[PDB]
């Protein structure tokens, strides 16, 4: 079920909640330039469609936290989200921890590096969960995605061709039921999105998954070497889901030449349910 | 064994041949703009260090063949290289066929899409084969390689971390013994380079492999979608070498949106030896 153009009104969607709550999480690591625009794009929904909004500050050392606070957002460190458990690096750790710092029946993730995101992102993502049947996960897609098109989609075609129809498997913008998310392990680092998608599919099949058009995403764009490490972790997570042993050996890069090895992790966090 | 700066003279290298011959192959599909510069970069070696030079025209429909002929090169179609066998599409087919159209003890491959290549490429590549011991394969590297850094090297780190030290595993510029090449299967399409590298390693280990610095490669650069299909075949070939089953399902791309599926092949050509 793919929406190329949503149309629900905020008021329709709110009516459709039927006692269900909605939390929104913005994970953030050093996004001082864009965080404020993102928070402002969503905060008008708070106390209405959105019951709760947090910024999960993931170790920022710039002005991310102060600017987020000044935009009226509740800011939660990785440590505060789950203080009994020492913090590991990477995005996946942050999202997993964010489940402990929220209580919505529905959880929405939005990356904090978006440049002026549309204020209907959140309504568009929750639409299928609210008005559909059996949808537990909603992915975004949009209109240059080097990792997505060179790494994730081609590996999916190779190893889970059934997910070939997912236009943006690595998309940082998505929503899901708490019941699903707290039932799934969380891959480390940049592996978290692909892991959630494959795990969701393996457990519930395609009928539990939707994808919605958010139009065009401005963000961006990153250095090649950081993409290398990201790809490595995506590969590691994807191979693991396909029953394939990963060496655990980090990508090395040669910058004569000097060498650098990036970390990779083969350790998922378990379902947040076990932490109950 | 890695050379960051070769220094053999053409005359030293020629002396070192010791009865061994050298063939050079330029595979070409629609490279009318660059082919002439490449042929000219190498033809001064002919009847000296290089005993034989061919262009393997791989179905070009531009002026590639006429311009190559006008540069004094022997041009060989896929059909002429091996006429008893119907032609399949893709680069790997062309290189495999080129073994039947050459007779050098040493074979050098140079892509025909290079912009003004250095005239010492060929001497630099054959150096380790000529003056080394046990080298059977020489890869080039150089000073943006999206597929190499996002797909091939990270998958190698995952599945053959021993080949992590190869800076340009997908490089189209390399040399090898006929004995090796005619003993190896040839992967289809864009899988051919990675297949030869992994097969070489699995059979002879690293000590049979060298890599040499050619400096800087200008070529280039391609549309994202063509890179998608290339990555898919590289993945398919690499998974196969690692004992991993590939779906055989082609990458689909969505250009509302229209869909296109690119071909992928799980069929290698066998060792050219069997064709004897």
């Amino acid at each position: 079920t793919t929406w190329h153009r949503p149309g629900w009104t905020i008021g329709e969607l709110e009516a459709a909640k039927a006692g269900r709550t909605i939390s929104v999480v913005l994970p953030a690591l050093n996004e001082e330039a864009t965080i404020e625009s993102v928070i402002d794009s969503i905060s008008p929904l708070v106390d209405g469609l959105v019951d709760e909004l947090i910024v999960l500050d993931s170790g920022s050392t710039d002005d991310t936290e102060i600017r987020a606070i000044a935009s009226g957002a509740r800011v939660v460190s990785r440590e505060q989200a789950l203080p009994e458990v020492p913090v590991r690096p990477g995005k996946g750790e942050a999202l997993w921890r964010s489940l402990a710092a929220t209580s919505g029946d529905i959880v929405v993730f939005i990356d904090s590096d978006l440049i002026n995101p549309h204020p209907l992102f959140v309504p568009w993502l929750v639409g299928p969960l609210l008005t559909g049947e059996g949808i537990q996960l909603v992915k975004s897609f949009y209109r240059g995605g080097r990792v997505t098109e060179l790494v994730a989609r081609p590996l999916l075609a190779a190893l889970r061709p059934e997910l070939g129809c997912v236009l943006q498997p690595l998309s940082g913008e998505y929503a899901a039921s708490r019941e699903l998310l707290t039932s799934l392990p969380f891959a480390p680092g940049y592996g978290v999105e692909i892991g959630l998608l494959i795990d969701t599919f393996d457990r519930l099949g395609l009928d539990a998954i939707a994808q919605v058009n958010l139009g065009v995403r401005a963000h961006r764009n990153r250095p090649l070497d950081e993409l290398g490490a990201m790809s490595r972790q995506v590969i590691a997570t994807l191979l693991s889901r396909c029953g394939i042993p990963d060496s655990g050996v980090g990508l090395t890069q040669f910058l004569d030449y000097t060498r650098h090895t990036w970390p990779v992790s083969l350790v998922d966090r378990p379902p947040m349910k076990v932490m109950r």
